[PDB]
DNA sequence: TTTTTTT
């Protein structure tokens, strides 16, 4: 009997591997007997214990196939082709939708009944979130509608502050709840044209720990950075359509993808400083820096700087009105789920704590 | 009448063979007769004794195929596809308990009667090796602990010191103990993707010798190494996904795996600096020098490079409640077998005389 | 009738035929009928001679086949496959000896009757040879354990000297001797990683005539080679395993061979010092030259970089019990054949004429 | 019915084609008629006029084949597999007696009734060239006897001298004469790894008009030439065997040709000096240039250039005992032949015509 | 039924195409019904309008066809193939007759019933072109005729000096004439490779404006050009086949085409100029810069650059014995054709009016 | 596709 190619195209589908031998290796252990398998009996991994029984069959006579790694290329590029059908087609607010609801599925797991995950340090990580900056969830919810709008000139916001204060730590957070890429735009004016190529096909982008002229009379290292972007002008504008460039590809034309500046305390040309919509003054203050040294439980499992833990500071603080209509569904489920376990009481005794410079405790 | 490409996969699958040609050369060995066969009444190599009866009759029919290649290459895919499960699905826990089953059941091999190694000789290495550094036994357990609790920025390790002080040695055996690649970053960048594609499902990987800038000063040759790192720090840092690249295959996208950066007195970046979460200073020490020219066997047999040398230091030094559950039973039989071997004045005899430079094993 | 691919392969096999041009070439010759054939009347290569007879029929239906190319294919990765098997699975030991059987094999071809050597005419590059490093057959039987044991970084011998010293002429010796390649590193690093991928599956590699900087003075002429051996560092040393690559393969990783740097007078890094166990000090002697040039069938039967040679010196100089037990018997009979044909009063003539700068044979 | 392979690959060896689609030209030329044949009936070009009516019937069949270009290939690996066989199976001295009974074919043409030249004007030749350096002839046979016996590190020749002195014409003469390529080093240092691939399986090679770092105090251009060859220095040496590499295909590793090396008056290194046996200084002669002028039919048939002078140059000056005994017998009726249409009265009044500086005709 | 492979052959032979894609758009226009085609009613491209007819019943075949790319594959390669077949085998003077014989296609058709050129205008360029020079006539049949012959190191031809004066105006209308490609050999001597292999089996080249160091004082651009050149000297004299190369194509062996060197005064060196051998230069005529004002189709229909525009010039002012003899037959035709449409009182009052620097045409 | 070309 033959083998069902399009039962694997299914499997492949519904799992979203765009790996052939991640593919090849997870479908040659449905060649197992259902009944006695301990990796359904004792239900490890999602991936496995939903799908042997229905493809059991069709492992079987995969497994005496001797065209494996044919049939596996051809489910690989059917996966491939949704997501290059995705990125072209998708509006914008579609494609952030669909990355809230892969994190919903990491969230289902991670905080699964296996879950590594406690939901008490992950709120932990909320609050100190919700504490870093002044009317915090306003800050992110109006971030993702700008770069959900992506409406030309009004695009980038400037992180300006001392170091230490935590705006790298943001901007890497944001990378992850949105996707998207991090560009070093410090180097001379040649190697710059490499660089801006990392922004191609990015959701978002952000330009980190950007050193300016100015500044060594405040121990500020001088470096091109912040002149080098004045001249980046149609970059930042997205106005017209840029060429992108990589490592021996040929060029791209798109719209540069919208993002953050981050800028220690250097003086700005006035030009720069009129392309960026918002600036945040991020400040250091020093109950927070004595919070984090009592509360290495942030740090520990990679809670802190995380994107799902400001999906889930959105989701304790938005209306659910402000979610698109097809996540608002999964999105009461994860409110009902934080409001049975984290009472307001204990939340905002939590924050208290932060506020008091200090760990969770009672 | 025809080839099964099962039994292949399957012969490869309990070798854990990844090499196309390694399997071809072996399974082609079975086509000879079992009655006669020289080999198997030698018993030279498990991989051979054990699998020829029963796979005579398919590799009589395989010497006749015009397909070989095809046949290996799908039976070589099937094992690097379960590499991609396992390091996907499993643990880091079940990984290093896998890495140390393994190591055991060569122990077996090594150390029983129809083995060849002396115990004594290899004791003789725990010695040797817990002379290296200051209390290398918990140094080895903080490294085990830190390559499982992979994490982000603290997930590599850096050793220096200036020649023949020990830094490759340990690297070697650590890497060993592990699992892992060891990689060459002197080279120049564009060359270097296919070089990073080697940690593909790696547990380790150690960067062996990476040369710096400056330290001309010190007789010390320049070169890119420290620079080609400087510019990976994702693949350091290990916050998000990278692309690993290996030849007419589809990429791989993991965080890179941790591990050991190795060099001789160069200056580092501050920036790579952070990045290192202890540095061990090795420094030359004459006796051990001694005690090697008289105990030539620990070179020769390369014990004190091994990592079953270091299982063996584990096993002694370590409590059982520090391995895992699965194992322990075996590491128990494991310590009543070394306390049988050894008296602790037997160790402490080797240790002195290793200490005085004279001839460890007089 | 149908091609048999096995004796193909078994052709191949014999004749460790791993060219597939090559192999197609030698296979075609078989063709015509065996009965008229010049080439085995005449006796000229034994490749054809020995063969002919028994491939003659498969040979007519290959020349009528579509797809030889591909038949070739399988036979000589057949032949790669078992170099590959050897490499992993003999020890060192084994592989010299059955390295030395392959050369006594020819040596029993060349001095047969039906050979075109003249002993006595060898045994005059045995004279020359032991005349131009003190302890000449000793060095060779050290250098031969040492490439045995391949104990970590003890394991490169370094030849250093003026021009016209006998550095090359040793070193070809040596590779002949041992089986190994010659690589070039004196060209740049970025194309370097296929110069050494082949060393794979190789016992020695000799890195011929390596420059360095700062020799102008001496009139050396600078270049880039002692710079990429010191960023082959771990290379040199073989602790741990390195990633070596072939066009349009995956990398394979082994220990890298060891072996012989041959260089001129440059200034070597002290971190590449630390990988040279002995460094052998070449001095021009003019009565060497006297010699060859009344000898000149020295270098026109190329007798003196010949492997051949120097296995004839360590069958004069050596004791028996210092070669491996299977070999011992052929050995033996060599020293009986050699002692029948040379007194020692002839060979002492001979290195006499030698040292007098005289023709060796006069 | 079917097309045959094997007259295909009769053709290619007879034609000696290693060109695809020079094959598949010739051979689609055949699927016309035989008797109208306009290229026939001309008889323009050998390889049309033997074969055509041998081989009609299989050309119109492969005409109509879907297969063209695959049997071509298979043909054209058959021709390079003999090229290869023979390469490691001939003695050096049976190499150069086919090339000279392969020109000899030419002569056959050349000066047959069929043939454009006629011998007076390639005598004329053979005059010009034997002043242009003192006992010609002698150089000349000493240089196929330096080839031959390709003694190492005594096997090139270095041509020195002066603008238009004479250099690239002998050295393309003895080039055509033992067959081989040209190579220019001059090029930078990583694309050479091509261009030294040139000389996989040649006989001979020339490096052309290499040039130095000096003298540009005499109006000579500087460039990377010589510093390029002495990085080369295993390659000249041809001792061990270099690993030479073309395009997409893996290394071959061979003992490189031996050759010419043509130069301006650079200073060159001692241990490039020390790899030339010879050196030949050619030094410009006005009585030359003015005889060329005058008798210019030397240059447009480029008689001065080929192969085939020289050759005639042996014929008329070399004992016929100095040639191999296979082709004793042709240079017997080829002396004759010039005996017969020459008169040595003739040819001295040639000679003295050329000293004199005046057209060699006259 | 059955594709005809063979037809697809013919017309793509027929067509000259060397093109997959175009051979395949070019054959899937076919496809549609013959009688109905709005192209052979328009009759706008000869490729299409002469062959659909024949074609159509193949093409609909060739529609449902799955092998589609192969097919033309195979035709190309057949067209590729016979390129060969002629580069190696046909006369330079069978070569230019072919080019004239295409050249005359295109003027029938461009002159023809159909044809969108006025031939007044076109002769009006040949008023035009001829006053360029002294005797215009005798320098391009010169010039034919050098290129013909193409005696070896005597065979390139230098344009210097003065902006507005021609140089780069005749240059392309030679090249269209005989064939052939510019070079830019100013680029970087890494580019410089893949530069030359433009000149793969061409009839020509033209070095266009090649800049050297100096001449600063003549306000001329630095550039490397002219350096590039003498390391290319070798290739310039054609004595010698060279390695000529491109993009991923292993390198070919031939001699360099000969050409036209078009350059501003820089000081061209000893062991470069010594491979020229003409220098021919141009002096503005200010009735012709007016001439061309007042008559501006002569720019504008690009008639002065063309090689149609020479070729008419030839057969206007050269005698028919002149031209070879096969293309004889259709000069005449020629010859008689503009001799009876325009006289030469015409011809004197175009030259006259280009003289008086007013319109043309009167 | 990788290698080569690009960096
Ligand atoms: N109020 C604070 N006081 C001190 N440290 C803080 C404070 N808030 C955050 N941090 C910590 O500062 C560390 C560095 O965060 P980061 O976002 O990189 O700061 P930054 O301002 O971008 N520094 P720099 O990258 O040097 O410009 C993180 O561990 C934060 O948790
Ligand atoms: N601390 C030590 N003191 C003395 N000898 C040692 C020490 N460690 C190692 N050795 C010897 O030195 C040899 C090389 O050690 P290795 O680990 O390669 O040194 P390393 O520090 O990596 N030197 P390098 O890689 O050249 O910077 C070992 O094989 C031992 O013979
Ligand atoms: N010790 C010697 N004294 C004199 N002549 C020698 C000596 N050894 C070799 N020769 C001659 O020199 C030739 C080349 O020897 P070779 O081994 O290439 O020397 P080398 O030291 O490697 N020189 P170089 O390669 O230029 O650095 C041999 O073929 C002999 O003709
Ligand atoms: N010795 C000579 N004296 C005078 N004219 C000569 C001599 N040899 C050659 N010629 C002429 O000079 C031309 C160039 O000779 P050729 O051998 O190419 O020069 P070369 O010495 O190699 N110069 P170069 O190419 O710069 O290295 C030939 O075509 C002859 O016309
Ligand atoms: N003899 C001439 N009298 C008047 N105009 C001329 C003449 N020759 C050329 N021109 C015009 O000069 C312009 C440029 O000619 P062109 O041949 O491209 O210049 P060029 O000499 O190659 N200059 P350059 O490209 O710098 O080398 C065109 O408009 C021509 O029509
Ligand atoms: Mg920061
Ligand atoms: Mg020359
Ligand atoms: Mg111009």
């Amino acid at each position: 009997k033959q083998v069902s190619w399009k039962l694997v195209t299914e499997y492949a589908m519904e799992t979203k591997c765009d790996d052939v031998l991640l593919l090849l290796g997870m479908y040659l252990e449905f060649q197992y007997s259902f009944e006695m398998c301990l990796k359904c009996i004792k239900k490890e991994q999602p991936s496995h214990y939903k799908y042997h029984e229905k493809h059991y069959a069709n492992a079987a006579i995969f497994a005496d196939s001797k065209n494996q790694k044919t049939i596996c290329q051809q489910a690989v590029d059917t996966v491939l082709a949704k997501k290059r059908v995705d990125s072209l087609q998708l509006t914008r607010e579609q494609m952030l939708t669909n990355r809230f609801n892969d994190l919903l599925d990491r969230m289902d797991i991670m905080f699964g009944s296996t879950g590594s995950a406690d939901i008490e340090e992950w709120m932990a990580g909320v609050a100190w979130l919700h504490c870093l900056l002044p009317k915090m969830d306003s800050v992110v919810y109006d971030f993702l509608k700008c770069m959900v709008y992506n409406i030309p000139k009004k695009r980038y916001w400037l992180f300006k502050g001392p170091i230490d204060s935590g705006k790298t730590t943001l901007a890497a957070a944001l990378l992850e709840l949105c996707g998207g890429k991090a560009l070093n735009v410090n180097l001379p004016l040649d190697r710059l044209n490499f660089e801006l190529g990392v922004a191609i096909d990015q959701f978002l982008v952000v330009f980190e720990d950007v050193k300016g002229t100015g500044g060594e009379s405040r121990d500020l290292p001088s470096g091109q950075g912040i002149n080098n972007l004045d001249n980046l002008r149609d970059y930042l504008d997205g106005s017209v359509k840029v060429n992108l460039e990589k490592k021996h590809l040929n060029k791209r034309t798109q719209i540069f993808p919208p993002g953050i500046v981050t800028m220690n305390e250097y003086s700005v040309p006035k030009t720069l400083q009129a392309r960026f919509v918002k600036q945040i003054d991020f400040r250091p203050k020093d109950y927070l820096k004595h919070c984090l040294e009592r509360s290495e439980f942030l740090l520990e499992k990679r809670i802190i700087q995380s994107g799902i833990a400001l999906l889930l500071m959105l989701i304790w603080y938005r209306p659910v009105a402000e979610f698109a209509q097809s996540i608002q569904s999964r999105i009461v489920e994860w409110k009902e789920r934080l409001d049975k376990e984290f009472s307001l009481s204990v939340y905002q005794k939590m924050k208290f704590n932060v506020a008091m410079g200090i760990g969770v405790l009672d």
